[PDB]
This record gives C-alpha cells, structure tokens and sequence, in this order.
C-alpha cells in the first residue's frame, strides 16, 4: 500500500495522498472519528488487525467514509472491535449514556465495502445515506455479546437517500432491525443471514426528508430467533411512497412478535392501531417466504388504511406457529395475501 497507519490522526492528516491505505490496529482516540471522508477518488482502504476505540459518551461517528471509487477492505485476520458493553446500559440511542454511531458510509458513490468484520457496536452500526451505487458485501456484524450485556437499537444497516445499494452475503447477530430502509431507489439486501434482531424492515416510511422507497430486492437470506420476519411501516399522517418492493426466499425460524408485519401506523415509533393512508404499498411482491414463529407471537398482520395497498402478489408463502390475527384490515383483494 501506498500508506499504512497504526495512528489515527496520521491517517487523517495523509489520507488525501495515499491511493491504496492500510489502517492497522489503530486505536481511535475517544470522543473522535476515525475520518476517511474526502478520500481521493479511486483510493483503496484496507483493514488490518484489530481496530479499537477510546471510551468517551457522545454521537460518533467512530468511522466515516466518503468519496468516489472508493474500495473498503478488511485484510485477514482483521477486526473492527467497538467494545460496545462500555456503554451498553440496554437503553440504547433512546436513553441512559449517549451512545456513538459506528461507520458512516456517507457521500459514497460508484464505491464498494467488503469483508468487514464488525464486533460490539454501541448502537447502530452502518448509517448508508446519500450513496450512488455501493457494494456491501460480506460483512459480518456481531453483536450477540449484547444479548447478555445491555445491547440495545444496534441495527446493522440504516438506509437512507441512497441509490443502487447492494447488500450481499451479510451475517448479522444484534438486538434491532438487520436492515432498515427509511428511503432509497434500487436497494437490495441478498445472501443474508440475520439473528437475534428485528428482522429485514423497510420503514418507517415517512416524516423525514426523504419518504420514497422504489424498487427494493431482499432475497435469498435467513432471519432466526428475531422479533420480527419480513416487515414495512409507514408513518400515520405521513407522505411518502413504497412501490416496487419484493421480499423472496426469506426463510424464517423462531419468530417472536410477527412472521410478516405490514402496517400504516406507525406515529412517534409506536403503531396507534389506526392506518393513514398517505404511504401508499404498491407493487409488493412476496414470494417464497417459509417459516416458524413462537407460539405466542403472529403469523401475519397486516393493517392497510383503505385503498392504501395495491397491486400486491403474495405465492409460496408459509408462516406457521404463532396466532392468526384477528386484526387485518383493507388487504390487497386477488393478491393471495391472508392473514
Ligand atoms: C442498481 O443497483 C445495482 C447495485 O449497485 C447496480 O449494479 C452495479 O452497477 C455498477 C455500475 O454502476 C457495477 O459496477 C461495474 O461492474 C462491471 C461488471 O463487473 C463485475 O464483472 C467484472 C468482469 O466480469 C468478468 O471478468 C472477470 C475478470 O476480469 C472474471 O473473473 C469474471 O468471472 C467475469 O467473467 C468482474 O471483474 C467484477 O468483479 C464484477 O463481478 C465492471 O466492469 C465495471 O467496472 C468499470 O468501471 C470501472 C471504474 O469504476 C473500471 O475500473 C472498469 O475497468 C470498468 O470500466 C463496474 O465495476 C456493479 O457491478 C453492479 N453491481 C451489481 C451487483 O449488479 C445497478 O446498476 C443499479 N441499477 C441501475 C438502473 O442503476
């Protein structure tokens, strides 16, 4: 590599001047971002041994990535450990210490992140915002360590006003949503396996800058010992769109809340029982989808307002174990979608 760096503030300060970096077992002071924003266009950046980070309660970023060509690499061997438990009090980024965000793969365009290998993440782990066209492949987020030590709204990828995003092959273990698409164009999210979280969710749809989600894949991925399965919410009172989304080959194990969960209520993060009908869900495909829920959570639910989901089509979809809502309301008639 042109660069290679085991101290933080060298490798900002020489970034902008090395075409290939290796970032090697730095330790990131506290209260501070290890910041490869405004890389060269075409740099490669590689992780080696294990990255870690000084102790300090604020927002973070403790990465941030920005650029264009931009290829993120983790080396052998290497790991990215936040060793969340210091500051996981199972209060998460809605109370007690605050708590920084981890990589911010931010202004990325034309641009790919591969092999990452995540450890301990305080809260949320990628925040993908204003991307053009970004690879993510092989990641592995593991924070099942906060399953026994506070770890709490640690969803691995955050998606927002972005565009050709490819999620691939990602293996996730943490305690909320394993994708969460609040808005974007050609989004895809293939090859995972997600534990221990929230689930393959698009939404909340709605009330933020950009309410748009258009043609979303999330396929080929499986989703054990999670609250939620295959998941889209919108936002009572809100505007915004969701269209063009399929979800298939999701297999499903050990569900405890909802296998599929589609509903227009959401206000202030909790849904109120009562649909609003400005996020229209179109073009939903479902197909393929297989498996187990626990006992005492739902198969299905959804919770259409009136005229507010259409063009639906639902095939090979098997979710059994837990109750049949009584709840549903306004399904897409003709799409073989049942509650
Ligand atoms: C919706 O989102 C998706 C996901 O982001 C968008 O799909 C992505 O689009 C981008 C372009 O914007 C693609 O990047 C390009 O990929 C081209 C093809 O790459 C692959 O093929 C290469 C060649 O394959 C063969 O050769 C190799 C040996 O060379 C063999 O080993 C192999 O078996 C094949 O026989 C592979 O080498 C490579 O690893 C990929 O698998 C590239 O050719 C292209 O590179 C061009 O530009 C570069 C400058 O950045 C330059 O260096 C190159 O020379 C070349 O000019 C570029 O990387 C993504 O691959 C693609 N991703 C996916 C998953 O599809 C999609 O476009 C978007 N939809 C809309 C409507 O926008």
């Amino acid at each position: 590599a042109s660069c290679t760096f085991t101290d933080a503030a060298a490798a900002i300060k020489g970034k902008a001047s090395c075409t290939s970096i290796i970032l090697n077992g730095i330790v990131v002071p506290a209260g501070t971002t290890l910041d490869m924003t405004g890389l060269k266009s075409g740099t490669t950046v590689t992780f080696q041994g294990k990255t870690t980070f000084g102790y300090k309660e604020w927002e973070g970023p403790l990465i941030s990535f920005s650029g264009t060509n931009i290829n993120i690499n983790g080396a052998s061997g290497h790991s990215i450990d936040c060793q969340g438990s210091r500051w996981w009090d199972s209060k998460g980024s809605n109370g007690g210490k605050t708590k920084p965000k981890f990589f911010y793969a931010h202004s990325l365009k034309s641009s790919n992140i591969k092999g990452l290998n995540v450890l301990n993440t305080p809260v949320q782990a990628f925040s993908i915002n204003s991307a053009t066209t970004l690879g993510v492949y092989d990641v592995i987020i593991d924070n099942s360590a906060g399953d026994s030590a506070g770890g709490h709204n640690t969803d691995a990828f955050d998606v927002g006003s972005s565009t050709g995003v490819y999620i691939s092959g990602a293996n996730v273990k943490n305690q909320d949503d394993c994708l969460a698409i609040n808005s974007g164009t050609n989004i895809t999210f293939t090859g995972g396996t997600c534990s221990g979280g929230h689930g393959l969710s698009i939404g909340s749809v709605g009330g933020r800058s950009d309410n748009t989600v258009k043609t979303v894949t999330i396929s080929n991925s499986k989703i054990v010992n999670s609250d939620n399965g295959v998941r889209i919410k919108t936002v009572s009172g809100a505007t915004g769109s969701v269209s063009g989304v399929t979800y298939s080959g999701i297999t499903l194990s050990n569900i405890a809340k909802y296998g599929i969960v589609i509903e227009q209520d959401y206000e202030n993060g909790s849904p109120t029982g009562t649909p609003t009908n400005g996020v229209p869900i179109t073009g939903l495909t479902l197909s393929k989808i297989t498996g187990s829920v626990a006992s005492s959570g739902t198969n299905v639910y959804i919770l259409c307002a009136s005229g507010a989901c259409s063009n639906w089509k639902w095939s090979g979809v098997s979710v059994t174990g837990g109750k049949k809502s009584t709840k549903c309301s306004n399904i897409p008639s003709g799409s073989g979608a049942a509650c």
